[PDB]
DNA sequence: TTCATAAAGTATACTTTATG
DNA sequence: AACATAAAGTATACTTTATG
């Protein structure tokens, strides 16, 4: 959990990890500064409100 | 600290100890629901913003 | 022009709810 | 329906700023 990922959404490197989701070592959730939304690396993803 | 204090603005009793303010035991901080305002127990209290 | 303390702000790590 | 996962929410614990 400490490798600085680009989002996948908007493509930033400004991302941060933030906690692992539903207790799960597989689920590690991030966040991506530049477009204030989460992410989980590895699932997918929905159409969230930027911000 | 678990005792429940009861805050000294509006004398209300939802109160909750949050943290110590400035990494001093002797400043344990409060939140009054009531209100919607912080104080430090025994500490000097200012007329702030209710909310 | 510096510092302890009061207040305000923000990151963390859990919990609650939404989605399909 | 319902269950695992995505998202959203929130107590907790820290950090930064304001005040006198
Ligand atoms: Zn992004
Ligand atoms: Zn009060």
């Amino acid at each position: 959990p400490t490798k600085i990922l680009p989002c996948p959404r908007c493509n930033s490197m400004e991302t941060k990890f933030c906690y692992y989701n539903n207790y799960n070592v597989n689920q590690p959730r991030h966040f991506c500064k530049a477009c204030q939304r989460y992410w989980t690396s590895g699932g997918t993803m929905r159409s969230v409100p930027i911000g």
